[PDB]
């Protein structure tokens, strides 16, 4: 049999008030309900039952209007609840004007599929499940309290300024649970945090179930610490009760709902493991005038509430022999001066449960005013009420409850509201509580962090993979989450392209520090400046000054016969080119400029080409023993190099190439080919080669102060240096240098070992 | 008002069946029921009547009892069939025994919460969802159908097999296709077959929400071909529906449950679409006998099918103007000689049906049997009938029924079945069917391949991402799913470690072919063998030649003045250094063993200190113009050098190192330090200038054949070639080769400038 709270009246208003807990596994088939509650239970029993005598003790809200109702125990339970609700609609085969319906978001969808049949109109007051916003499926159901896809909101607001990315997720089995998981969850992969692994369980589910939870969530505790615990009240209970049966106290954060509000009884002996849990509660302030009322309440005298001895019985564990609950259960008969006012915690919802009341009576008190305004009573419009003429009212229907606020209705059925934020500290010793926090509005998130923790250093942020782009190291992708990362460094050459792909720079670039992108080498040019650079220089200055030197001496001692006798103008000829040879150094090192790179072969070409003609020319004049025709055969070898030059111009123009011999260094050169360098130089060896042959032969004339013997001295060693300086060439990366040396020290070794002696004795 | 077919009889069986279809939007709140259906509906409701028919006139199943039925349209509407359930449970306030509960999963889950309060047990019929498996919840329901969670299975299967990937997946709105996807989700997730985007429906949608359904189906299309529609009936129509309307006939694949198991009437008109398209069906044989019954049934003779007029009216599109249904809407009067077996689809699932009510008179039957034996009839056990008496007899309750097949119940209500798998495919000229392909069964897909598609070229496989490792190509998490990857090729440095990660080998090592892992790289040794090698070879085969050659040469001719006069001993000195010179070669080019790196640089130290310090000894013998003490003065000069390499070899070892210039090549080398290089060479440079000034000094000294003179020109050639061999070694990295030119050329020049004169002056 079953329990009826009632009180007689004209229009009678059900409503389904969870006053007992859900029975337990294992009872779910006989619907035995569990222990009372009083805050989800008595308080909102007894606020119905006031806040009707107010009504009724009200001329303002329907006049000669008495107001009933009947309460049914929900036990929270979904069958339960159905079954109180089948016994709602059995007169409808007084008949119920419409119900506050009760809290669970699952148990009012059961038992609203049932009243639309019967048209009649449900107000919730805790039910804030979003898929109960459909119309379509749910005509009659306008709930005083926002939807949870706000909520959801509020907690993916919360991850994301706390920075948590890397969360853990329980949610409670039940459409309430499962449907507001479902809005965080997307919400999450849309903001770009992340989730371990999606848990769900029953409230009254096993220990056993409870601690293989539990044993799942420590499967990812060193990263995963916040749980996004979207649950409920007994599911939380569970939960820490599993925690301290695994003796796991200090372990980890979690994050609750509203089934976790501001509730002691969910932590109530077990509060060292909540602490620092962060919680949203709907913002509803208290009612004095409830408080007033409920403190004066007496077993012995409310006998309207059928539950209300079970609830005394149950709250001080004692017994009423006298009165008709017994209880043998219990021992230690209750002291007559016991009061509720010890412990009393005020509900948080039951503001709602106010409001919800007052709202079907403003509803009820449209209606009047629009079917029948000049008849206060029950005229013959409202002998049967009708379901969706009441609907009409309700969904236009505004005002302001005891909270003062507007109470107005979207299309939705869906009321506006806030939302407060508590954190579950320590205040002093062991006296544990809910603090207010923050403020949850439209997006606006303002909250005191600093209060939070009472430390600049938090709970461990949630976070699975550490920042490691360090400027340097990137992002690998084991293909888990978008938040679960391994790390590995770009290399020297790679700049980080981004987050996840990291290219590297090219030839002609270089990244730069922090690895944004490429950059330009700082190129080396080599002009004056640079020890090897300016050795050549100072090689080439002493060689330039002994070119004037012995320039100048042979000019002077024309009118010699010594100097007069050998072929002046051919001498010149090698001089000329000697000069220009050493103007090839300076020609080498400079900037890289077309006209110097154009220059450069010119040189390299013609001027040992000059010297070892003019050279082959004097070996022929000594070796063969024309006069005025040695000058044309000199000038037609020479000319045929310059030919050779100008047609290697015409082949490819030397322009100016970037080097390459890695990528740390890059240089800016002329492009000359390898046969670019080596036909020319073939020419000049080959006459080289000519000349030391014709000048070997004869080695033996000592004529002009041995002449020939001092020339083949010469050319003994300047085949030697010749034939050394082949391989360094090809072997080196700083070939214009080695160049550089080659040519200047084989123009030296001409004229210290032709003229230098012929000086020397000329002035000796 | 309602219409309820009823047969009367001592025992009432309820059913629920989908007679019409669902009230479409803006009809849900009248709740007003669609057009009429024969296959889900008037077919099952002939079948029921015709089974409770042969059951009563069965004199084996229930002797002398009546079995009577009420039949309910469910209209396939959640409310709807509630409201129905609710005139079911009227009595309870005949009495039902028992439903055979209706055909979608939801519409089963809210029919049975209102059941098990009062204890009447459900047989369900095709209601497959795999939530409806929790006995807590659901303590009085058995369906003679296998869960979807087998089904989900099968389509898991499906899309392994045919290596779909990258799908796209559709489940309706509701109970069914809710928990049947999530089944099908997290068994892909584990079986490495990801999903596109989940969408959702309901099935009386808007045309425009198809639409756009449609378009976010377009908004993936050249990859996810085939839809997993784990869907329904009305769901795959309007699908098909919109796909008409956008135009997109032969579009992609889509992959439908037992919701689009075998149906025409999905199809109907919309063929071209559904095409290539692959089922589901559980497997139920013909009923035959139900076919013989059926078809000789006339609109004018069933009166006690209340809906068999209406239907009779819509099938033929006619009226029955002198029959209690006129149906104005229509015109064209019927034809007299209409039959049913024009175009005659025998419903698949009604085998259950018939096997469901066999379940139910089985269970009677047991019960029966298990309360009164002994009286044939209703006794005073079973005045009342016991909804957990009658579940305990259902749940142990086994028979064979016109399948033939066995029917039993296990822990959760769940009979076993099988699944058969159709193929939408063509027949001919635009006769298209379905054609029976495969079968699941516990596991075992088998399945006939080349009937589907009539071609070895399928449909294009729904892959996201091509399998790019072509041994080379690694693959790019984005972050999106693990079946979409771009592609990045590994180095030649770098072998394909794995498919998300991509290490390089080390030095010393080198990537295989396919990139597996590293190898060791065919190091170069470079003995007998290669021209540059073999080159020095045969330069120090001449020089030994001409070393023996000499050497007997003045062996012979000691008793000569010209060969007695000059130190004999001194020269002897010479020649064995020179000699052990040639052999630096060989042992410069060898296999890099310990004992051949020692003596490399023994050679190398030694044997020019020996020639260097005998031809100083002979510079000063010829420069300061003692006779048995110059042996003395070379020993002491030999053994400085010789102490110097000890004390290196002290310092440290010349042991066999790896050699990188890069990483492509690898040699094998001794691993002599610059310091170990230099300092001997230092030492012997030192003595080679110290000769060369005492030498150069005294180089006018024409006695004994110009032999000061000779080896001035020796040692001018000597002292060229040691400076210009100084940069090479320096700059090449193939030193070796390079130190083998170098002192081999020294000894050359040695021998060949002071000794092979004497030898040709000897010998003219
Ligand atoms: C003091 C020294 C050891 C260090 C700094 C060397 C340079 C700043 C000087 C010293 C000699 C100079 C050179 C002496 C000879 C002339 C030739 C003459 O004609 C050119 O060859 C034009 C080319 C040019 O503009 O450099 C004037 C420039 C140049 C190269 C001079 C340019 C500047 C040089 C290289
Ligand atoms: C025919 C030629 C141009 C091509 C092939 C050359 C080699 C197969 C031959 C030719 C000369 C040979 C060398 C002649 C001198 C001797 C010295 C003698 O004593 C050693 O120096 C021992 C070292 C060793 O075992 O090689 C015997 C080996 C060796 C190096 C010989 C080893 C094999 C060589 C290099
Ligand atoms: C973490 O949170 C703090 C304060 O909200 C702030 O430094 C920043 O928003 C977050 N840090 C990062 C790296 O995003
Ligand atoms: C694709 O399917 C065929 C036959 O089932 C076969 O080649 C193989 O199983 C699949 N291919 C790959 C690459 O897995
Ligand atoms: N918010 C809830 C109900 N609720 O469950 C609890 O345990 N506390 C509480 O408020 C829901 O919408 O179903
Ligand atoms: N399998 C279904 C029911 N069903 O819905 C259809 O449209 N066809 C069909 O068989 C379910 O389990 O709910």
């Amino acid at each position: 049999r079953r329990v009826v709270a009632h009180m007689p009246g004209d229009i009678i208003i059900g409503a389904l008030f969870s006053v007992h807990h859900q029975p337990t596994v294992d009872k779910v088939h006989e619907r035995k309900c569990g222990a009372v509650r009083e805050q989800y239970g008595i308080q909102r029993v007894e606020a119905m039952l006031h806040t009707l005598e107010r009504i009724n003790s009200d001329p303002t809200l329907l006049p000669n209007i008495t107001l009933g109702c009947e309460i049914r125990d929900s036990c929270w339970h979904s069958a339960v609840a159905l079954e109180q609700s089948i016994e709602f609609i059995r007169d409808s085969l007084k008949p119920i004007v419409g119900v506050i319906g009760p809290g669970s978001s699952s148990v009012a969808i059961q038992v609203q599929n049932l009243l639309q049949l019967f048209n009649i109109p449900q107000i919730a007051y805790s039910a804030t499940s979003m898929d109960l916003s459909d119309k379509t499926l749910f005509k009659y159901f306008m709930r005083v309290v926002p939807s949870d896809a706000q909520q959801a909101r509020a907690m993916v607001d919360i991850v994301k300024r706390y920075n948590w990315t890397y969360v853990s997720a329980v949610h409670t089995e039940g459409n309430y649970g499962e449907s507001g998981m479902e809005a965080f969850k997307d919400m999450s992969a849309k903001e770009g945090i992340c989730i371990a692994h999606s848990y769900k369980i029953y409230s009254n589910a096993g220990e056993q179930s409870f601690d293989k939870l539990l044993k799942k969530l420590t499967s990812h505790l060193p990263k995963a610490r916040v749980v996004a615990c979207f649950c409920e009240g007994m599911t939380v209970r569970g939960l820490l009760m599993a925690m301290r049966r695994l003796g796991l106290a200090g372990e980890f954060l979690l994050l609750g709902s509203d089934g976790w509000a501001d509730r002691y009884d969910v932590t109530d002996g077990y509060q060292r493991e909540a602490v620092g849990g962060i919680t949203i509660k709907l913002q509803s302030p208290d009612v004095k005038w409830f408080d007033d009322y409920y403190l004066k309440l007496r077993p012995e005298t409310n006998l309207r509430n059928p539950w209300f001895q079970e609830f005394w019985q149950h709250r001080f564990q004692c017994r009423l022999e006298g009165f008709p609950q017994e209880n043998s259960k219990y021992n230690k008969t209750c002291n007559s001066s016991l009061t509720l006012k010890t412990h009393h915690v005020q509900d948080s919802k039951m503001g709602f449960v106010i409001n919800a009341i007052y709202s079907m009576a403003y509803g009820l008190h449209n209606m009047q005013m629009s079917l029948c305004p000049g008849y206060a009573g029950l005229c013959d419009a409202m002998k049967p009420i009708d379901g969706r003429k009441l609907l009409e009212s309700l969904m236009k229907t505004a005002f302001t409850g005891v909270s003062g606020d507007t109470i107005l209705f979207d299309e939705n059925g869906d009321s506006p509201g806030r939302y407060e934020i508590m954190n579950f500290k320590e205040m002093g010793k062991d006296y544990f509580d809910y603090i207010n926090v923050g403020s949850w509005d439209n997006g606006e998130l303002k909250m005191d962090d600093d209060e939070v923790w009472s430390k600049k250093s938090n709970i461990i942020r949630s976070v699975c993979s550490e920042p490691c782009e360090k400027g340097q190291i990137k992002v690998i992708r084991k293909g888990e989450v978008s938040c679960c990362w391994t790390c590995t460094p770009c290399k020297e050459n790679e700049y980080v392209f981004d987050e996840y792909t990291c290219k590297a720079c090219q030839l002609g670039s270089w990244p730069t520090d922090d690895l944004t992108g490429c950059d330009l080498i700082p190129v080396q040019y080599l002009r004056w400046g640079d020890p090897e650079p300016i050795a050549a220089v100072v090689f080439a200055c002493l060689g330039l000054l002994a070119t004037l030197f012995v320039t100048v001496v042979f000019i002077i001692y024309r009118d010699t016969p010594v100097v007069k006798s050998s072929s002046r103008e051919l001498c010149y000829i090698i001089l000329a080119g000697i000069c220009l040879g050493y103007l090839c150094t300076f020609c080498l090192i400079a900037k890289p400029k077309q006209i110097y790179c154009y220059l450069q072969r010119i040189g390299i070409g013609l001027s040992p080409a000059m010297s070892y003609s003019a050279l082959v020319t004097k070996t022929n004049r000594i070796a063969r023993i024309s006069a005025c025709a040695q000058l044309v055969i000199a000038f037609i070898l020479i000319c045929i190099q310059l030919g050779i030059i100008v047609a290697l111009f015409i082949m490819e123009p030397p322009d100016i190439m970037h080097d390459y011999p890695s990528i740390r260094e890059v240089y800016l050169i002329c492009n000359t080919t390898n046969l670019g360098v080596v036909a020319p130089l073939g020419y000049n060896g080959l006459l080289i080669l000519a000349c030391t042959f014709y000048a070997f032969k004869t080695r033996n004339v000592p004529a002009n102060f041995n002449e020939a013997k001092y020339i083949a001295f010469a050319m003994y060693t300047t085949c030697i240096i010749w034939l050394a300086f082949v391989p360094i060439y090809f072997g080196s990366n700083y070939k214009a240098i080695t160049m550089c040396f080659s040519v200047s020290l084989s123009a030296t070794v001409l004229l210290g070992c032709m003229f230098v002696p012929k000086v020397y004795i000329i002035l000796a």
